[PDB]
């Protein structure tokens, strides 16, 4: 009722800017997420007992994978919270509640393998969602967890705002689908320039949330250099393996999952940054100019890759 949580000060005070990292000691991570809803929704959006119970589920359903992992997850809802508190304002109640869960949760049971590898094994999830395949399956995962016993975090929103909240989590979690990504920023693009762009027209609000779901995602790239370097090991340590995935069926992965084009890694993440990054957090910025920090430290995190090419580290 009366219960606060708080963070020790360091966390307290670096929670709040864009770069946070959340450390190293996973017994912490629900207590930042919990720290961070109550901040971002007020202490009254959940009851705490069912949030708890929530949290440490959805916990349990991300596996030990190099990258897709618990950490992944606590780390694009802190972004997310970085977002919704620099756009107070901007966004409804049902909004703030279902977005932090939608990263939370925008991930849940990933086995380390693109849509890609599931299609080319023929995994079963590829024959019952043929596009965005995991992310149905997470969405799929998310419905499951607030169906158990004591989950239902939602059960206090009435039957039309629970619909309106489980709307938002799914379009949230499918817009992570990076192939979505691209057609979704040039029609963001497109609209912000010409003044068509409208955040009363719900299709707009949605691309817009779509967005900042990728920005959320990928905000490994806007970290302190120490971290953005050792998430990298990270995500290739999977993208390599589903190469290796990839030659046992008799296939050539990409250059990105090839373990035998390490020597180019620098290269490809200049490509990244340059085809992927930059323009995610250029367009959010220009629709949410307070989210500008973003795209500093993505610059600056580019600008780390080019040093390393030159042989300056
Ligand atoms: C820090 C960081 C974050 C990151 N996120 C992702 C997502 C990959 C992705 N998924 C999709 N889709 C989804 C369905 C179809 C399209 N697309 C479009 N992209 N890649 N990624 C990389 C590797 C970048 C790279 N590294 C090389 N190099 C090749 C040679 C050495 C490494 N390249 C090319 N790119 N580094
Ligand atoms: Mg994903
Ligand atoms: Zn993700």
């Amino acid at each position: 009722g009366l219960m606060q949580f708080t963070l020790p000060v360091r966390l307290c005070k670096e929670i709040e800017l864009f770069h946070f990292d959340i450390g190293p000691f996973e017994n912490m991570w629900p207590g930042i997420f919990v720290y961070m809803v109550h901040r971002s929704c007020g202490t009254s959006c959940f009851e705490l007992e069912k949030l708890c119970r929530f949290i440490m589920s959805v916990k349990k359903n991300y596996r030990r994978v190099p990258y897709h992992n618990w950490k992944h997850a606590v780390t694009v809802a802190h972004c997310m919270y970085a977002i919704l508190q620099n756009n107070h304002t901007l966004f409804t109640d049902l909004e703030r509640k279902g977005l932090l869960i939608a990263c939370l949760c925008h991930d849940l049971d990933h086995r380390g393998f693109s849509n890609s590898y599931l299609q080319k094994f023929d995994h079963p999830l590829a024959a019952l969602y043929s596009t965005s395949t995991m992310e149905q399956h997470h969405f799929s995962q998310t419905v499951s967890i607030l169906q158990l016993e004591g989950h239902n975090i939602f059960s206090t929103l009435s039957s039309s705002e629970y619909e309106q909240v489980l709307e938002i989590i799914r379009k949230a979690i499918i817009a992570t689908d990076l192939a979505l990504y691209f057609g979704n920023r040039k029609q963001l693009e497109e609209m912000y320039q010409t003044g068509s762009l409208n955040l009363n027209n719900q299709s707009h609000r949605d691309r817009v949330i779509g967005l900042m779901m990728t920005a959320c995602d990928l905000c490994s790239v806007t970290k302190l250099w120490p971290v953005t370097k050792l998430t990298a090991n990270d995500i290739y340590a999977e993208f390599w393996a589903e190469g290796d995935e990839m030659k046992k069926l008799g296939i050539q992965p990409i250059p990105m999952m090839d373990r035998d084009k390490k020597d180019e890694v620098p290269q490809g993440q200049l490509g990244f940054y340059n085809a992927v990054a930059i323009p995610c957090y250029t367009t959010l910025t220009q629709i949410l100019p307070p989210t500008e920090p973003l795209l500093k430290a993505c610059r600056d995190n580019l600008s780390q890759w080019e040093k390393v090419i030159r042989g300056e580290e």
